[PDB]
């Protein structure tokens, strides 16, 4: 009489299986076949548990683990409780501090392998031979909200990636958008409490619609371009699966001659661009906080690998200054159409960890883990970020020792003089711990630089001005961007655009701050300040409605790169569709709908007013994976309601709402037979619709239309039909 | 030619004001008259800031707080800068760990007093005249969710007082139910983690609507009455304001001849008892998740004092 | 081109070789072939050094490890220079917290086997078949001092062994002394404080010798005893292995039926016991401050292995009150006339660690760490410690996750529940982080306590009373235990008793607190009170002439087990012996002089006036070890002269003190042929002197009664004659 | 940080400077300054850009660097004077 069930349903299966199908698992039993050198170099430190006896850390087993050593059935707990006291002090102590920025953050493992050699422009070992294959840790995160704060957030996203190669760990720690808020490092903290809650009193969480940040804003123009990818869709992505990821610094690469070539870096997402709505995404921070963390998880564990391809931008040495902006400016971009995106290799995530806090929590990442082959350059951020990252982990990981958690282990020989840390792990034989030793012969010994396996040395860039602390002139243009990006979005990207900003300023409480940001925004574009101005009920003066906009960037009128949406790349692969069940549903629609979605790795998840069963038509008995609430339409891309007993739920709210709010965030919706009766409530015409694919019962033709529409993302033509639901 | 508005907008009243009226502010500049001893004695490290120049947390002038220090206005940063990095470090060491639980938490200053001597039942000073006005501190909270998750969750809520009394602190540390999950403190860890995210992904945020929980429930039927409350619109209170709170345990009470009572305490809010409803604590968390918060934040600058009894 | 040596003589011999012979060395690289399963199970964490390339903790080689990144060969260093960052940073962080007590410490492995199954007794894993080996960790230390004071100082050593048991970790946490100063565990950093140094000047270091430790003597009478032991020589010991060790309070054993027996135990020193005098003592602090870390590193690495007696004192239930104190009051002993000492089983030191701070200083030891067949009584000092040693590694060692740290971590199975710490090194793959869980099948288990392999269960004793915070009465008692204490003691070792008090109490600049002191010692014995008052200038008066001295104890007029040298077991294998050479030595003298000490295993050390070599008669080349100032005879037990150019060294300031200083601290002397004219400087007669051998040359008869003299230790009977020489 | 237990230690009473200290540096570890400055950041319109920077001057004055001429390339070697 053991507590699990008999029939073995509280075990998932170790399979690839959809979203709802099985209980969530650690990596470890999930997916035990899955493998890479970093994974089973990990298996020293992993720890198992059936058929083993509960104990205190120090080895003693536990024969009551129910109760305090008390003097009497019902008298005082005694101060000789040391199980008691263990276990509590454990629990006592389980906390360690969040990260400054990017706290909130969600991970795997995976791998990453070249299309090519590369040693043509760099001797990074990892690049090296298209048959080596290097296991990555990747982290995607916010940045303003706190380790507890919700997944869809209108920030900026974090896209770091550890590579364990064999010639040091290289961590390459990027963002969602090309480019940063700042210039240089020394504003970071004015910026990061600008966005961060107000320190009055905490408020608000992961949101920078509050004073301060637009405040800053206002002040600081060198902002507005990243702001303007803040304020776009960009901003609220669907997945971690479905955004673009960027180094943002001009790094350098580095070859076996030491030839520099400066390189951006790019990661290009094989699932493609997509992204939420405002409302969409705002609601469902209440509906599942833990959306873009779950997605994830599961569509690892469902089989659908993230992928992202590895591109760099490349600059010749003797090109650093043919643009009109400088390349050391990370508040500018490298348009694509001047500099292409070159494909280098590719990374998968094919692996979840075993615990969060082992692993995810405990990792970290710092940009200035680079490798031969890699280098710096002078751009004020980067070279600001490299001081903070090693310090940071002094306090977070609560020493010097942190590379010796687990997770962050090198995969290749590590070997030096440092000796004590806090809780270090190495126990180190050296007769010695300097150098030069002639006591043991001074091993570990340094190593020449060379073509492979060689020594760091830094490209020796000539520096030549006096210290000063001082902008360069040369950053001084702070609105072209802006412009580039804005005129490269399609029209309902704009709006929303627009609508990004009209939202956030509206809950800044100060006007003053509401008109000074208007006022930058007029520097950009006139459309764009006007319809921003209009719904914060602001007019335009002559003196702003005449100011000049920017140069075009290097005589671009547009990049086609800077929109998710000009040229849809929406991949239906891993997405999921709600079915809308009555007690009575039309078998072969569902057998149609079902079996058309699989064959396009399209997942279902089949709802109804309650929990259990309902049974088909033909008696075929089909389990509710959770209630019309319970996973509401923001959670899917599409909702199709097929034919059977529609009076079941014709008059149901919540059905209704489902298909309503659908509508509003502009999902493809799919109505069979007399589910069509259903078209009254989104006030749609019985002429048709573009957008809401009907017919007598599922078939060939309904299910392509249907997942044409899902290729497209969204039906962005309903837009101006919206305003009139009341969603 | 400075930054702030010349119509003086950017700064708010020093005058009770409702919710939106006017920005939020430092409790010492929007009520620089309310006072009590314990705020008073904050006065030694309390720092302003009008009129006085940034410095370095060593004293010294900065001239300039826009840059790094490089060789070249386009050159590498220096390791002599001392500016950036005594900036940058201590940006770096910002945090400090969560509560283990309760890590979501609103509070409040104010005082308490007793309406007639107690010294029948007991010999705590705090409690002895009701001329004698005791400063207190009081945090209001979730219990499961992290430092930055939701206000409006279901979850038991915590309120903790510390009275700042003249013969010691004594610590009110309560819950807004009036009885606890478990029954021995041997197994507070289980449950603790039981309801907190699961380990292998930590999900789900301030929720108690997952396997880990219910499992532990169903195991556990000790949990049951708690489990009660908490599935009642008690889980879900409107504002710190109209909630009850509850010391839970009984305690003694022991006066100046050493006779000993049992007592358990209560918060008895004047407010009364309101609560939301589900679907809209739940889609207010979206909305906004400081919710608790701010409501406390503004109903106090707003000259609604929350009280309780 | 290397920078070793090309014959190699960085390099120690892998071979047990004698004290000053090579250089000393980590104990995996000494004794490599000296092995036990806990030994072996730290393999993972041992990290080389030979044939590896020197990198950043990355992984990354380095190819200058001698500069910074700097603007110029002249310049600024760069912000962007990591691999400067890291390397200080790790530096920067090395130091952990101090230990708040016994902070100064010397370690080493080793093993422990029962002589033969204990069950009758105790179901203590460990102890239940005396094939079953048991590896231990053990350190000793000091009590008051810093972790850099001197070793040989006058203060209680500790004496804490972990048992890496099958069953878990058994730590027992003694001292060298049978009781402790203070009575409840919560005055315990009252007295510490008061022993430690004085808080407005942090004087002084490693001494008792203070104002404020003697004011809470002279009001605290329950320390007294143990201060006696302090004052004795017992407090100033030749080396770790020349002690007897404690786990001063009493404990229970439990076996297979739930009988519990009381018991105290004792570690007994095969080595004997031996201790230093004062002035040899405390001139050795500065002579050699490591003097007894260095020897047990040495005796270790010379195949010395320091080996102790695991004997119990037990005592039956029903004997709990026959006694006339009380067996759970921590400032009483058990007299082993009363309750003899049963010897169990046998533990040997048998290997060095690798590295001291990764190994020695990070050990955690705790007296609640037991195991099923042990329990604890109601001592109330070690109900205290109980919460302590848990309590303090949160802060020492970084967190709850100090049992992870390698050499702290158990050697058999331990799961649990527990999850999270700082530094957390073990990744939990169980579903479930909480029982009763049904997810994992309850995984792992409690365990219902039972005959071996059960769960922990406290005996079940009876308590009865009110919730006071009083001590018990049968605690009222502090005279009779030092008055049975100094009355086992010999002659001069009672006069060495006298001297510690007369000494420390003149260092206490407060007279009345002198007078204080003397008055407690008055209740003690008359005698003693005679003695110190008069040494420090006070005549008792009349009320303390009358003083009745205190009860025997149960009958006892002395224990002959409480004095070092009652009952001489000094044993000359470990010991050193200084040879002091003339350019001249003829050989024939030493060849019989090293081959009779070889024979008995008694090292030498050749000493000179410099240092090289010096040839032999015969022209055999004599290596000098170090010169007669760099070994002082404080660092050996016998000085031997031989024959040969006396003249070289007859008027040498150096060797004339030498054995002025040998003489006064009572070691033997041997002195062949000229050499005997060295008698002069000791103000010997031409008759001869017991402990002064002498002969026409060194032969089978003058080896043997220096030996003999060795045997004995010291030259008691010296005594007398020593105060006129000056020394 | 890791001595003396974080960031703050400048507010340890013997570390203390004795002239004023105004920033937007918030929150260390045990934090003894409570910061009323209803801005953490700058510029700051809020707070009227308080504290504010200040120019270098004769006395009293903002720290600025002595412009010495920095020529060379990044570089990790000793210079030949030192040799
Ligand atoms: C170039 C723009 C930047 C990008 C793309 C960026 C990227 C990130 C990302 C993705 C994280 C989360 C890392 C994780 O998952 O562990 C992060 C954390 C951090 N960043 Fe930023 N960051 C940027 C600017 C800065 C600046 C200017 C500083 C300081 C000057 C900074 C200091 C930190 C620190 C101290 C942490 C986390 C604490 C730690 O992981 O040790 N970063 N950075
Ligand atoms: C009787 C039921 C309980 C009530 C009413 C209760 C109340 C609370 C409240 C309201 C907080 C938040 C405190 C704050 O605002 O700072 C809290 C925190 C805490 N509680 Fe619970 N609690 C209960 C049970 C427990 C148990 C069984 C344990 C451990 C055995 C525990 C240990 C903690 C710790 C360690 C903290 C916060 C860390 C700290 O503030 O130092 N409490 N308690
Ligand atoms: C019964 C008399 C005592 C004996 C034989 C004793 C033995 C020792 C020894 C030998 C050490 C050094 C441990 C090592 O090498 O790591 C030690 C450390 C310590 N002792 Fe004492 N002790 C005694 C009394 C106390 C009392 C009364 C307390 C507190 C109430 C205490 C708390 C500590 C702490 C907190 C440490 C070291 C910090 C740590 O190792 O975690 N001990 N004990």
């Amino acid at each position: 009489d053991s507590l699990a069930p008999e029939d073995g349903s509280h075990r998932p299966a170790a399979e690839p299986t959809p979203p709802g199908a099985q209980p969530t698992a650690p990596g470890s039993l999930k997916a035990p076949d899955t493998r890479n050198e970093k994974l089973n170099s990990l298996e020293d430190v992993r720890k198992g548990s059936e058929n083993y006896a509960l104990t205190t850390n120090q080895g003693v087993r536990i024969a009551d683990d129910q109760n305090s050593l008390r003097a009497g059935s019902r008298g005082p707990t005694l101060l000789e409780d040391f199980i008691l006291r263990e276990k509590i002090t454990h629990f006592d102590h389980e906390r360690i501090p969040e990260r400054i920025v990017h706290a909130r953050g969600s991970a795997a493992h995976g791998y990453f392998q070249p299309y090519k050699s590369l040693s043509d422009i760099t001797k990074a070992d990892f690049l090296s031979d298209p048959n080596k294959i290097t296991p990555v840790f990747v982290r995607f995160s916010t940045v303003q909200g706190g380790a507890g704060s919700a997944d869809t957030v209108r920030d900026i996203r974090g896209f770091a990636t550890k590579f364990y190669t064999e010639e040091g760990i290289f961590d390459l720690v990027g963002n969602n958008t090309p480019i940063f808020f700042i210039q240089d490092a020394h504003k970071f903290p004015d910026f990061v409490h600008a966005v961060k809650p107000e320190p009055h009193w905490a408020i608000p969480q992961g949101q920078s619609a509050h004073d301060t940040f637009w405040d800053y804003v206002s002040l600081q123009p060198e902002t507005l371009h990243n702001v303007m990818w803040a304020m776009s869709d960009r901003g609220i992505p669907r997945s971690y699966r479905t955004m673009e990821g960027f180094g943002i610094h001009t790094f350098r690469l580095i070859n076996a001659e030491g030839k520099a070539t400066f390189v951006r870096f790019h990661w290009k997402p094989l699932a493609g661009k997509a992204s939420l709505v405002w409302d969409e995404a705002q609601k469902l921070t209440g509906r599942d906080p833990d959306f873009h963390r779950r997605e994830l998880w599961e569509a690892i564990e469902a089989g659908d690998f993230p992928e992202y391809e590895l591109g760099f931008q490349l600059i010749p040495e003797e090109d650093e200054f043919k643009f009109d902006f400088d390349l050391l400016d990370p508040t500018k971009l490298i348009p694509e159409e001047l500099v292409p995106v070159q494909r280098v290799g590719k990374m998968v995530l094919n692996r979840n960890p075993d615990n969060f806090f082992a692993e995810n929590e405990q990792a970290a990442f710092h940009p200035g883990h680079i490798v031969p082959g890699l280098d710096f350059t002078n751009d004020p951020l980067l070279q600001g970020r490299l001081f903070s990252y090693t310090d940071t982990q002094i306090s977070r990981l609560g020493g010097p020792n942190f590379h010796e958690i687990p997770i962050n282990r090198p995969t290749c020989p590590y070997h030096n003089f440092q000796r004590d840390g806090m809780h270090r792990m190495g126990i180190d034989t050296n007769p010695a711990n300097y150098e030069p030793n002639s006591i043991n012969d001074n091993w570990p010994r340094e190593t020449p630089p060379g073509p492979k396996r060689g020594g760091f040395e830094s490209y020796q860039e000539r520096v030549e001005g006096n210290k000063v602390r001082e902008r360069s002139p040369s950053f001084g243009e702070y609105y072209s961007h802006p412009r580039l990006f804005w005129l490269s979005q399609t029209p309902f990207e704009q709006r929303h655009i627009v609508d990004g900003f009209s939202f956030e300023l509206s809950k800044v409480v100060r006007p003053y701050i509401r008109e000074r940001v208007v006022d930058q925004l007029a520097h950009i574009d006139l459309t764009l300040a006007q319809a921003v101005a209009k719904n914060l009920g602001i007019e335009l003066t002559d003196d702003q409605l005449n100011i000049t906009p920017p140069p075009d960037v290097n005589g671009l009128k547009k990049d086609p790169s800077l929109s998710l949406y000009a040229i849809p790349d929406g991949d239906v692969k891993g997405r999921v569709v709600a079915i809308l069940l009555n007690d009575e549903v039309r078998s072969a629609d569902l057998l149609a709908i079902l079996k058309a979605l699989k064959a396009k790795g399209v997942h279902a998840k089949l709802l109804y007013s309650r929990m259990g069963e309902v049974t088909a038509d033909d008696g075929t008995v089909l389990p509710i994976a959770a209630t019309f609430a319970g996973a509401p339409s923001l959670t899917v891309d599409a909702v199709i309601v097929p034919c059977g007993n529609i009076a079941d739920i014709a008059d149901n709210g919540d059905a209704n709402y489902y298909l309503m709010e659908a509508y509003k965030h502009l999902k493809p919706i799919a109505l069979a037979g007399d589910a069509r009766k259903f078209k009254a409530t989104i006030k749609i015409a019985d002429q048709g619709e573009e957008g809401i694919v009907e017919a007598d019962s599922a078939d060939g033709s309904f299910m392509d239309e249907l997942l044409t529409l899902m290729a497209a993302h969204r039906v962005w033509s309903r837009i101006p039909k919206i305003d009139k639901i009341p969603a």
